[PDB]
């Protein structure tokens, strides 16, 4: 199957909501019965001309992807009369790594923890070789099959890059995760595989910390800067603390040579930091 259908496709779980729109649970019944494979099924709140084309472009990149850490391709679903557009997934139960590793919980260590960051490692380099730039790697986004898979996840704001150029400017946005966010794309609002890496840092860091509510990046980072400051002032004592090697702190508990590949991935230079592949590499060499 490859085009889903209106008149089945049943509601079961509403999954995730945001400003974007939102993602729900649903079981594909084309015979129909009851017997029928579970997918996520993908929308838009809050839609207009523009969220349409980016929302196509999402759809494009994601049936382009086939990896064992990128979630999986289904279909898409044509409703109300056609006039409606809808991404079909598959399902992962186990949710979000974010809230699956604040939950799931003291039964990951460090070894485990190397697995899934392995896993992500593995699926970045599967969207450097289509020159893909995902530009939204958090926790919150990586989604989980079961306790020895995790998968990528939400490519809404992943761009393609220019033959031209090994990076791509994006200027639209107005909110975006600045705390996740490498120098060059704060001031520069320039975005590339090396920004993905810095990204993926904090994504190392987000993982050690076991997203315990004190040591998660915007918390540390504001405790920094100073929690009373708001709009703007954020952004600017931001770019003036990662200039001068201001970083986000060793986690309790992790080790020296984990935080190591946190501060090479954090590095001001571009072109010094590792490629996807050094990471999964290293990563994989200090699990056994
Ligand atoms: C912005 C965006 O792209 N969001 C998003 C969210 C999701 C998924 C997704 C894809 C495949 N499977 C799942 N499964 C899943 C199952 C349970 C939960 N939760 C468990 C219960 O608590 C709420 C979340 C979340 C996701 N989600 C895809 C794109």
């Amino acid at each position: 199957p490859t085009q889903f259908e209106e008149r089945h496709l049943k509601f079961l779980q509403q999954l995730g909501k945001g400003n974007f729109g939102s993602v729900e649970m649903c079981r594909y019944d084309p015979l129909q019965d009851n017997t029928g494979e579970v997918v996520a099924v993908k929308k838009l709140q809050h839609s207009t001309e523009e969220h349409l084309r980016d929302f196509e472009r999402e759809i494009e990149i994601l049936k382009s992807l086939q990896h064992d850490n990128i979630v999986k391709y289904k279909g898409v679903c044509y409703s109300a009369g056609r006039r409606n557009l809808k991404l079909i997934m598959e399902y992962l139960p186990y949710g979000s790594l974010r809230d699956y590793l604040q939950k799931h919980k003291e039964r990951i260590d460090h070894i485990k923890l190397l697995q899934y960051t392995s896993q992500i490692c593995k699926g970045m380099e599967y969207l450097g070789t289509k020159r893909y730039i995902h530009r939204n790697l958090a926790t919150r986004n990586i989604l989980v099959e079961n306790e020895n898979r995790v998968k990528i996840g939400d490519f809404g704001l992943t761009k393609v890059l220019p033959q031209d150029k090994e990076y791509y400017k994006v200027k639209e946005p107005g909110e975006s995760p600045i705390f996740w966010y490498a120098p060059e794309s704060l001031t520069e609002s320039k975005f590339s595989v090396a920004s993905d890496v810095w990204s993926f840092g904090v994504v190392l860091y987000e993982l050690f910390t076991y997203i315990e509510k004190s040591k998660s990046p915007p918390a540390e980072f504001m405790r920094m800067i100073g929690n009373d400051k708001q709009g703007q002032m954020i952004v600017f004592h931001l770019i003036e603390l990662l200039k001068n090697n201001g970083r986000l702190p060793r986690p309790d508990g992790c080790p020296d040579e984990i935080y190591m590949i946190m501060t090479e991935c954090w590095n001001n230079n571009v072109n010094q930091r590792p490629s996807f592949r050094d990471l999964a590499l290293r990563v994989d060499q200090i699990r056994d």
